[PDB]
């Protein structure tokens, strides 16, 4: 079997991506934010305290002929930008882009922090990290991946996030159309239960290539790339006027700037970040101070490419026996 669905930005700033998903018996489609970062698949539902939704989709598991409660299991997550949920635990139908799985864990949420609230666009989250990061008590759960990779053709999934327009999730496929030249293939560790890999090293700009070893995670949940803070300083050294600013909350630069490019290493191969890939824009309304697309990661505990780096590329997350990632320009 393969999947395929369409992932669409949430905003002008491609501050996440939704991805419309169907549960239960007959369909409810709700729009999640799929996450490389984390592995439960969690929804906002009509057990989420009322006064914490605020025009998100809801998950209706009476209403679902094929939903059944998974006695007994609870759930409660905290993501690295402070955000949480917490709920109980369903299981039921889940299908993406033509691809079914029954007996998923669906993750009712009965709370959800403010950031989720105010984000109106998205229904809950999809984690397609490794399974040993579920937090389901006290029966663990698998990923939607998981549970389908028995299926599928292949066992991969693939990203192609796009920057400022839609993108795709491919499930058991690569999509040979979709990339141009090689893709290129690297290690990854599971060991902290995510896709953890090393990157060769970085350019600025057109200056030359550091070789230096990078050890960070692929996450298509976080917006932005977060890299060590010599390599971050030495990008926005090449932007005048560009500063850490500590009351902002990291870089900020000159909204007259024209920003260079940024290139990572992939093995021999290098994935190039356009300029305009790291601009999000004012800090306020109004404001001519905007925010970078490339901080630091000191004091996160480890470093992010997230979708800035990852909508440069067509990403192939391999589940393999051995996973590795596969990278590709496009």
């Amino acid at each position: 079997s393969t999947g395929s669905a369409t992932t669409t930005p949430i905003d002008s700033l491609d501050d996440a991506y939704i991805t419309p998903v169907q549960i239960g018996t007959p369909a409810q489609t709700l729009n999640l934010d799929f996450d490389t970062g984390s592995s439960d698949l969690w929804v906002f539902s009509s057990e989420t305290t009322a006064s914490e939704v605020d025009g998100q989709t809801i998950y209706t598991p009476s209403k679902s002929t094929t939903a059944k409660l998974l006695s007994g299991a609870t759930w409660s997550i905290s993501y690295g930008d402070g955000s949480s949920s917490s709920g109980d635990v369903y299981t039921d139908t889940v299908s993406v882009g033509g691809l079914t799985v029954t007996g998923q864990a669906v993750e009712s949420a009965k709370k959800v922090s403010s950031s989720f609230t105010e984000d109106s666009t998205i229904d809950g989250l999809l984690g397609l990290a490794f399974s040993t990061l579920n937090t389901v008590s006290p029966t663990q759960q698998k990923t939607f991946f998981d549970n389908a990779k028995a299926s599928l053709d292949s066992p991969v999934f693939t990203a192609d996030l796009g920057y400022h327009a839609p993108g795709t999730y491919n499930f058991g496929f690569i999509d040979t159309t979709a990339y141009t030249g090689s893709i290129t293939y690297t290690a990854v560790s599971t060991k902290q239960g995510f896709w953890e890999w090393t990157s060769t090293g970085y350019a600025v700009g057109s200056g030359t290539f550091k070789s230096t070893s990078i050890d960070g995670i692929a996450d298509t949940g976080t917006t932005l790339l977060y890299l060590p803070a010599t390599v971050v300083s030495a990008y926005w050294a090449q932007v005048s006027g560009a500063k850490s600013s500590s009351s902002v909350g990291g870089y900020v630069f000159p909204c007259s700037a024209t920003l260079p490019s940024f290139t990572f290493g992939v093995g021999s191969a290098r994935i190039v970040i356009p300029g305009d890939y790291i601009d999000f824009g004012p800090i306020s309304t109004g404001s001519s101070s905007c925010f970078g697309g490339i901080q630091s990661s000191a004091g996160i505990g480890i470093n992010i490419f997230g979708d800035v780096a990852l909508k440069a590329a067509f990403v192939v997350f391999n589940g393999a026996t051995t996973p590795t990632l596969g990278f590709a320009s496009k």
